Protein backbone atom coordinates (compact mmCIF):
# COMPACT_ATOMS: atom_id res chain seq x y z
CA UNK A 1 0.00 0.00 0.00
CA UNK A 2 1.57 3.04 -1.42
CA UNK A 3 0.68 7.14 -2.33
CA UNK A 4 2.37 8.96 -4.47
CA UNK A 5 0.72 12.82 -6.34
CA UNK A 6 2.27 14.72 -8.76
CA UNK A 7 1.53 18.68 -9.92
CA UNK A 8 2.59 20.24 -12.89
CA UNK A 9 2.77 24.25 -12.67
CA UNK A 10 4.18 27.37 -14.45
CA UNK A 11 7.16 27.52 -13.00
CA UNK A 12 7.38 23.07 -13.43
CA UNK A 13 6.79 19.80 -11.45
CA UNK A 14 6.89 18.27 -8.21
CA UNK A 15 6.55 15.07 -7.50
CA UNK A 16 5.92 12.65 -3.89
CA UNK A 17 6.00 8.92 -3.13
CA UNK A 18 5.87 7.39 0.58
CA UNK A 19 11.56 2.67 -5.34
CA UNK A 20 8.43 4.19 -6.23
CA UNK A 21 9.72 7.16 -7.44
CA UNK A 22 11.81 6.66 -10.47
CA UNK A 23 14.49 8.84 -12.40
CA UNK A 24 15.63 9.15 -15.87
CA UNK A 25 18.03 12.11 -17.48
CA UNK A 26 20.20 13.03 -19.98
CA UNK A 27 21.85 16.18 -18.60
CA UNK A 28 20.67 19.42 -20.45
CA UNK A 29 18.20 17.35 -23.08
CA UNK A 30 15.57 15.53 -20.68
CA UNK A 31 14.36 14.88 -17.59
CA UNK A 32 11.74 11.92 -16.31
CA UNK A 33 10.32 10.58 -13.30
CA UNK A 34 7.82 7.86 -12.83
CA UNK A 35 5.80 7.02 -9.52
CA UNK A 36 4.38 4.07 -8.78
CA UNK A 37 1.46 3.03 -6.50
CA UNK A 38 1.58 -1.14 -7.30
CA UNK A 39 2.65 -3.90 -5.83
CA UNK A 40 7.26 -4.24 -5.72
CA UNK A 41 6.87 -6.75 -8.71
CA UNK A 42 4.46 -4.72 -10.73
CA UNK A 43 7.09 -1.53 -10.06
CA UNK A 44 10.32 -3.57 -11.02
CA UNK A 45 8.41 -4.53 -13.94
CA UNK A 46 7.92 -1.34 -16.00
CA UNK A 47 10.87 0.01 -15.00
CA UNK A 48 12.84 -3.19 -16.46
CA UNK A 49 11.31 -2.82 -19.53
CA UNK A 50 12.05 0.63 -20.31
CA UNK A 51 15.60 0.14 -19.16
CA UNK A 52 15.79 -3.32 -21.35
CA UNK A 53 15.06 -0.99 -24.26
CA UNK A 54 17.37 1.93 -22.88
CA UNK A 55 19.63 -0.73 -22.41
CA UNK A 56 20.02 -2.91 -25.16
CA UNK A 57 17.43 -2.17 -28.22
CA UNK A 58 18.67 -3.09 -31.36
CA UNK A 59 15.71 -1.35 -33.59
CA UNK A 60 16.20 2.51 -34.03
CA UNK A 61 12.70 2.58 -34.90
CA UNK A 62 11.66 1.55 -31.48
CA UNK A 63 11.15 4.57 -29.62
CA UNK A 64 12.68 5.07 -26.19
CA UNK A 65 12.67 7.61 -23.60
CA UNK A 66 16.08 8.82 -24.24
CA UNK A 67 14.82 8.46 -28.30
CA UNK A 68 11.39 10.23 -27.61
CA UNK A 69 10.90 13.63 -29.55
CA UNK A 70 8.39 15.06 -26.89
CA UNK A 71 6.62 13.68 -24.16
CA UNK A 72 3.27 12.53 -25.27
CA UNK A 73 5.61 10.07 -27.06
CA UNK A 74 7.73 9.22 -23.97
CA UNK A 75 4.25 8.64 -21.92
CA UNK A 76 3.34 5.90 -24.78
CA UNK A 77 6.68 4.36 -24.47
CA UNK A 78 5.65 3.93 -20.29
CA UNK A 79 2.43 2.99 -21.49
CA UNK A 80 4.04 -0.01 -23.22
CA UNK A 81 6.07 -0.83 -21.00
CA UNK A 82 2.95 -0.38 -18.23
CA UNK A 83 0.90 -2.92 -20.23
CA UNK A 84 3.30 -5.31 -21.43
CA UNK A 85 4.36 -5.84 -17.52
CA UNK A 86 0.58 -7.19 -17.04
CA UNK A 87 2.51 -10.53 -18.67
CA UNK A 88 4.30 -11.48 -16.00
CA UNK A 89 -3.06 0.49 -10.50
CA UNK A 90 -1.80 3.63 -12.13
CA UNK A 91 1.41 4.98 -13.03
CA UNK A 92 2.31 8.93 -13.31
CA UNK A 93 5.01 9.60 -15.19
CA UNK A 94 6.23 13.42 -15.79
CA UNK A 95 9.24 15.44 -17.24
CA UNK A 96 10.47 17.29 -19.85
CA UNK A 97 12.34 17.27 -23.21
CA UNK A 98 13.99 19.79 -25.00
CA UNK A 99 12.17 22.26 -27.06
CA UNK A 100 8.97 21.30 -25.40
CA UNK A 101 6.80 22.34 -21.57
CA UNK A 102 6.89 19.80 -18.62
CA UNK A 103 4.41 17.42 -19.52
CA UNK A 104 2.59 15.21 -16.58
CA UNK A 105 0.45 12.28 -17.55
CA UNK A 106 -1.59 9.44 -15.35
CA UNK A 107 -1.17 5.81 -17.28
CA UNK A 108 -3.61 3.62 -16.61
CA UNK A 109 -3.60 -0.20 -16.14
CA UNK A 110 -3.94 -1.23 -20.28
CA UNK A 111 -0.97 1.69 -21.10
CA UNK A 112 -3.68 4.47 -21.83
CA UNK A 113 -3.34 8.16 -20.52
CA UNK A 114 -4.35 11.20 -19.43
CA UNK A 115 -2.49 14.29 -19.39
CA UNK A 116 -2.45 16.86 -16.80
CA UNK A 117 -3.81 20.47 -17.63
CA UNK A 118 -4.42 24.20 -15.74
CA UNK A 119 -7.98 22.77 -14.90
CA UNK A 120 -6.26 19.72 -13.46
CA UNK A 121 -3.19 20.01 -12.82
CA UNK A 122 -2.43 17.17 -10.44
CA UNK A 123 -2.59 13.17 -10.29
CA UNK A 124 -2.87 10.94 -7.02
CA UNK A 125 -2.45 6.94 -7.35
CA UNK A 126 -2.51 4.69 -4.15
CA UNK A 127 -5.33 2.95 -3.12
CA UNK A 128 -6.33 6.05 -0.66
CA UNK A 129 -6.04 8.90 -2.45
CA UNK A 130 -5.46 10.77 0.65
CA UNK A 131 -6.91 14.51 1.11
CA UNK A 132 -8.05 14.43 -2.39
CA UNK A 133 -11.36 16.94 -1.15
CA UNK A 134 -8.16 19.72 -0.23
CA UNK A 135 -5.88 19.58 -3.40
CA UNK A 136 -9.35 19.78 -5.11
CA UNK A 137 -10.22 22.93 -3.38
CA UNK A 138 -6.53 24.56 -2.55
CA UNK A 139 -4.69 23.24 -5.79
CA UNK A 140 -4.11 26.13 -8.43
CA UNK A 141 -1.59 25.63 -11.51
CA UNK A 142 0.23 29.00 -10.94
CA UNK A 143 1.63 28.01 -7.42
CA UNK A 144 5.20 28.49 -6.85
CA UNK A 145 7.14 24.88 -6.44
CA UNK A 146 7.85 24.86 -2.97
CA UNK A 147 4.04 26.29 -1.99
CA UNK A 148 2.63 22.94 -4.43
CA UNK A 149 5.00 21.15 -2.55
CA UNK A 150 3.84 21.91 0.98
CA UNK A 151 0.14 21.27 -0.19
CA UNK A 152 1.22 17.70 -1.61
CA UNK A 153 3.09 17.01 1.83
CA UNK A 154 0.13 17.79 3.56
CA UNK A 155 -1.91 15.17 1.93
CA UNK A 156 0.49 12.78 2.85
CA UNK A 157 -1.38 12.18 6.54
CA UNK A 158 9.68 7.27 3.66
CA UNK A 159 8.24 10.61 1.54
CA UNK A 160 10.65 11.04 -1.61
CA UNK A 161 10.11 14.69 -2.69
CA UNK A 162 11.31 15.95 -6.02
CA UNK A 163 10.74 19.44 -7.22
CA UNK A 164 11.63 20.31 -10.86
CA UNK A 165 12.21 23.83 -11.82
CA UNK A 166 11.25 24.51 -15.91
CA UNK A 167 14.36 24.31 -18.73
CA UNK A 168 16.93 22.85 -16.25
CA UNK A 169 16.55 19.59 -17.56
CA UNK A 170 18.26 18.10 -14.19
CA UNK A 171 16.78 16.96 -11.17
CA UNK A 172 18.48 18.51 -8.03
CA UNK A 173 16.22 19.52 -5.50
CA UNK A 174 15.79 16.18 -4.49
CA UNK A 175 14.15 15.32 -0.78
CA UNK A 176 13.62 12.45 1.75
CA UNK A 177 10.92 13.68 4.39
CA UNK A 178 10.82 11.37 7.48
CA UNK A 179 8.15 11.43 9.94
CA UNK A 180 10.26 12.77 12.71
CA UNK A 181 11.59 15.81 10.51
CA UNK A 182 10.84 18.45 12.59
CA UNK A 183 10.38 20.93 9.68
CA UNK A 184 7.21 18.99 8.60
CA UNK A 185 6.07 18.53 12.41
CA UNK A 186 5.86 22.09 12.32
CA UNK A 187 3.76 22.75 9.04
CA UNK A 188 1.37 19.90 9.67
CA UNK A 189 0.78 21.47 13.67
CA UNK A 190 0.18 25.17 12.26
CA UNK A 191 -2.05 23.52 9.32
CA UNK A 192 -4.60 21.76 11.99
CA UNK A 193 -4.71 25.26 14.04
CA UNK A 194 -5.65 26.50 10.83
CA UNK A 195 -8.05 23.81 9.49
CA UNK A 196 -9.70 24.78 13.26
CA UNK A 197 -9.43 28.45 12.86
CA UNK A 198 -11.26 28.10 8.78
CA UNK A 199 -13.84 25.79 10.63
CA UNK A 200 -14.71 28.12 13.22
CA UNK A 201 -15.22 31.09 10.44
CA UNK A 202 -17.61 28.95 7.99
CA UNK A 203 -19.64 27.68 11.34
CA UNK A 204 -21.67 30.88 10.42
CA UNK A 205 -23.00 29.34 7.69
CA UNK A 206 -26.28 26.94 8.03
CA UNK A 207 -26.96 23.54 6.58
CA UNK B 1 -20.33 2.10 -3.03
CA UNK B 2 -21.41 4.28 0.36
CA UNK B 3 -20.00 6.91 2.89
CA UNK B 4 -21.44 6.63 6.37
CA UNK B 5 -20.16 9.04 9.75
CA UNK B 6 -21.05 9.21 12.78
CA UNK B 7 -20.59 11.46 15.67
CA UNK B 8 -20.82 10.85 19.38
CA UNK B 9 -20.66 14.46 21.54
CA UNK B 10 -21.51 15.66 24.96
CA UNK B 11 -24.92 16.56 23.46
CA UNK B 12 -25.75 13.96 21.90
CA UNK B 13 -25.26 11.97 18.85
CA UNK B 14 -24.91 13.09 14.91
CA UNK B 15 -25.27 10.23 11.89
CA UNK B 16 -24.80 10.65 8.21
CA UNK B 17 -24.98 8.25 5.46
CA UNK B 18 -25.16 8.72 1.28
CA UNK B 19 -31.47 2.54 2.71
CA UNK B 20 -28.34 2.98 4.08
CA UNK B 21 -29.58 5.15 7.67
CA UNK B 22 -32.03 2.71 9.96
CA UNK B 23 -34.18 3.83 12.42
CA UNK B 24 -35.40 1.69 16.04
CA UNK B 25 -37.06 3.38 18.71
CA UNK B 26 -39.97 3.02 21.45
CA UNK B 27 -40.63 6.31 22.68
CA UNK B 28 -39.29 8.14 25.96
CA UNK B 29 -37.31 4.23 26.52
CA UNK B 30 -34.38 4.10 23.77
CA UNK B 31 -33.60 4.97 19.75
CA UNK B 32 -31.30 3.15 18.09
CA UNK B 33 -29.35 4.05 14.50
CA UNK B 34 -27.82 1.68 12.16
CA UNK B 35 -25.51 2.99 9.47
CA UNK B 36 -24.42 0.47 6.58
CA UNK B 37 -21.77 0.88 3.79
CA UNK B 38 -22.06 -2.48 2.67
CA UNK B 39 -24.18 -3.58 -0.20
CA UNK B 40 -28.15 -3.72 -0.45
CA UNK B 41 -28.34 -7.31 0.37
CA UNK B 42 -25.60 -7.71 3.12
CA UNK B 43 -27.92 -4.31 5.01
CA UNK B 44 -31.20 -6.18 4.23
CA UNK B 45 -30.03 -9.24 5.93
CA UNK B 46 -28.62 -7.45 9.15
CA UNK B 47 -31.83 -5.29 9.21
CA UNK B 48 -34.46 -8.13 8.61
CA UNK B 49 -32.18 -10.38 11.90
CA UNK B 50 -32.58 -7.60 14.07
CA UNK B 51 -36.46 -6.94 12.82
CA UNK B 52 -37.16 -10.87 12.75
CA UNK B 53 -36.08 -11.05 16.99
CA UNK B 54 -38.17 -8.17 17.99
CA UNK B 55 -41.02 -9.38 15.76
CA UNK B 56 -41.05 -13.37 16.07
CA UNK B 57 -38.75 -13.99 19.17
CA UNK B 58 -40.44 -16.77 21.33
CA UNK B 59 -37.36 -16.97 24.28
CA UNK B 60 -37.30 -14.72 26.58
CA UNK B 61 -33.52 -14.65 27.40
CA UNK B 62 -32.94 -13.51 23.66
CA UNK B 63 -31.59 -10.10 23.94
CA UNK B 64 -33.20 -8.16 21.40
CA UNK B 65 -32.47 -4.54 20.46
CA UNK B 66 -35.98 -3.60 22.88
CA UNK B 67 -34.51 -5.84 25.32
CA UNK B 68 -31.37 -4.76 26.01
CA UNK B 69 -30.38 -3.06 29.69
CA UNK B 70 -27.64 -1.25 27.82
CA UNK B 71 -25.92 0.05 24.83
CA UNK B 72 -23.42 -2.72 24.79
CA UNK B 73 -25.69 -5.20 25.23
CA UNK B 74 -27.67 -3.66 22.34
CA UNK B 75 -24.45 -3.46 20.46
CA UNK B 76 -24.14 -7.37 21.05
CA UNK B 77 -27.27 -7.84 19.29
CA UNK B 78 -26.47 -6.07 15.87
CA UNK B 79 -22.73 -7.73 16.28
CA UNK B 80 -24.81 -11.11 16.56
CA UNK B 81 -26.91 -10.40 13.14
CA UNK B 82 -24.10 -8.89 11.31
CA UNK B 83 -22.33 -12.07 12.09
CA UNK B 84 -25.31 -13.96 11.49
CA UNK B 85 -25.92 -12.62 7.80
CA UNK B 86 -22.12 -13.57 6.87
CA UNK B 87 -24.09 -16.72 6.19
CA UNK B 88 -26.28 -15.68 3.87
CA UNK B 89 -17.57 -3.43 5.21
CA UNK B 90 -18.01 -2.12 8.87
CA UNK B 91 -21.60 -1.27 10.27
CA UNK B 92 -22.20 1.87 12.53
CA UNK B 93 -24.58 1.79 15.47
CA UNK B 94 -25.87 3.85 18.46
CA UNK B 95 -28.00 5.38 20.37
CA UNK B 96 -29.44 5.81 24.15
CA UNK B 97 -31.43 3.70 26.44
CA UNK B 98 -33.06 5.48 29.04
CA UNK B 99 -30.79 5.39 32.45
CA UNK B 100 -27.70 6.04 30.38
CA UNK B 101 -25.54 8.08 28.18
CA UNK B 102 -25.86 8.03 24.40
CA UNK B 103 -23.40 5.83 22.93
CA UNK B 104 -21.58 4.91 19.57
CA UNK B 105 -20.48 1.87 17.95
CA UNK B 106 -18.45 0.64 15.42
CA UNK B 107 -19.22 -2.78 14.04
CA UNK B 108 -16.77 -5.07 12.30
CA UNK B 109 -17.75 -8.49 9.40
CA UNK B 110 -16.95 -10.81 12.89
CA UNK B 111 -19.47 -9.01 15.20
CA UNK B 112 -16.77 -7.68 17.25
CA UNK B 113 -16.70 -3.56 18.03
CA UNK B 114 -14.85 -0.94 19.63
CA UNK B 115 -17.01 2.10 20.91
CA UNK B 116 -16.74 5.88 20.17
CA UNK B 117 -14.66 7.33 23.45
CA UNK B 118 -13.77 11.28 23.60
CA UNK B 119 -10.56 10.75 22.43
CA UNK B 120 -11.92 9.61 19.32
CA UNK B 121 -15.30 10.65 18.79
CA UNK B 122 -16.63 9.21 15.32
CA UNK B 123 -16.43 6.85 13.29
CA UNK B 124 -16.35 6.49 9.18
CA UNK B 125 -17.66 3.26 6.62
CA UNK B 126 -17.25 2.72 3.29
CA UNK B 127 -14.54 1.92 0.93
CA UNK B 128 -13.48 5.48 0.98
CA UNK B 129 -13.23 7.30 4.15
CA UNK B 130 -13.52 11.01 2.62
CA UNK B 131 -12.18 13.71 4.70
CA UNK B 132 -10.66 11.74 7.33
CA UNK B 133 -7.57 13.63 7.60
CA UNK B 134 -9.97 17.22 8.29
CA UNK B 135 -12.25 14.70 10.68
CA UNK B 136 -8.82 13.74 12.35
CA UNK B 137 -7.96 17.49 12.98
CA UNK B 138 -11.29 19.65 13.48
CA UNK B 139 -13.53 17.05 15.24
CA UNK B 140 -13.92 17.22 19.11
CA UNK B 141 -16.35 15.74 21.51
CA UNK B 142 -17.55 19.45 23.02
CA UNK B 143 -18.88 20.62 19.93
CA UNK B 144 -22.33 21.58 19.02
CA UNK B 145 -24.48 19.37 17.29
CA UNK B 146 -25.36 21.75 14.65
CA UNK B 147 -21.27 22.10 14.06
CA UNK B 148 -20.64 18.49 14.17
CA UNK B 149 -23.00 17.71 11.24
CA UNK B 150 -21.62 20.25 9.42
CA UNK B 151 -18.53 19.13 10.01
CA UNK B 152 -19.58 15.64 8.81
CA UNK B 153 -21.56 16.99 5.25
CA UNK B 154 -18.45 18.60 4.25
CA UNK B 155 -16.55 15.37 4.49
CA UNK B 156 -18.99 14.23 1.95
CA UNK B 157 -16.63 15.54 -0.91
CA UNK B 158 -28.38 11.08 -0.92
CA UNK B 159 -27.26 12.36 2.35
CA UNK B 160 -29.51 11.20 4.87
CA UNK B 161 -28.69 13.46 8.47
CA UNK B 162 -30.36 12.27 11.64
CA UNK B 163 -29.46 14.82 14.90
CA UNK B 164 -30.08 12.82 18.24
CA UNK B 165 -30.26 15.16 21.04
CA UNK B 166 -29.31 13.46 24.46
CA UNK B 167 -31.89 12.50 27.22
CA UNK B 168 -35.07 13.25 24.21
CA UNK B 169 -35.38 9.63 23.48
CA UNK B 170 -36.67 10.39 20.13
CA UNK B 171 -35.64 11.30 16.54
CA UNK B 172 -37.09 14.11 15.13
CA UNK B 173 -34.07 16.38 13.70
CA UNK B 174 -34.49 14.03 10.74
CA UNK B 175 -32.90 15.66 7.18
CA UNK B 176 -32.27 14.59 4.02
CA UNK B 177 -29.93 16.90 1.90
CA UNK B 178 -29.73 17.06 -2.00
CA UNK B 179 -26.29 17.80 -3.97
CA UNK B 180 -29.30 21.24 -4.80
CA UNK B 181 -29.39 22.44 -1.85
CA UNK B 182 -28.64 25.89 -1.65
CA UNK B 183 -27.64 26.09 1.79
CA UNK B 184 -25.12 23.00 1.55
CA UNK B 185 -23.39 24.58 -1.38
CA UNK B 186 -22.74 28.11 0.08
CA UNK B 187 -21.31 26.32 3.16
CA UNK B 188 -19.06 24.01 1.06
CA UNK B 189 -17.87 27.13 -0.76
CA UNK B 190 -17.36 28.90 2.42
CA UNK B 191 -15.44 26.08 2.92
CA UNK B 192 -13.23 26.37 -0.10
CA UNK B 193 -12.52 30.34 0.36
CA UNK B 194 -11.47 28.84 4.23
CA UNK B 195 -9.24 26.30 2.98
CA UNK B 196 -7.42 28.63 0.12
CA UNK B 197 -6.68 31.30 3.57
CA UNK B 198 -5.74 28.74 5.69
CA UNK B 199 -3.17 27.36 3.19
CA UNK B 200 -2.23 31.10 2.63
CA UNK B 201 -1.46 31.91 6.27
CA UNK B 202 0.48 28.36 6.97
CA UNK B 203 2.76 28.87 3.29
CA UNK B 204 4.89 30.99 6.14
CA UNK B 205 6.66 27.73 7.37
CA UNK B 206 9.70 25.62 5.52
CA UNK B 207 9.55 21.95 4.57
NA1 LIG C 1 -4.74 31.93 -7.95
NA1 LIG D 1 -12.33 22.58 22.12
Amino acid sequence: GTYAVAFRLERGLVFAADKKLQLWRQPGERVFVLLSAGNLAATQAVVSLINEHLSQETDDEVTTLFTAPNMYRAARVVGDAVREARSITNFIFGGQIKGERPRLFQIYPEGNFIEATDDTPFFQIGEHKYGKPILDRVARSDMRLGEAAKLMLLSFDPIDLVIYERDTFDVTREKRISADDEYFRNLSNAWSDALRQAFSKIEEFDV
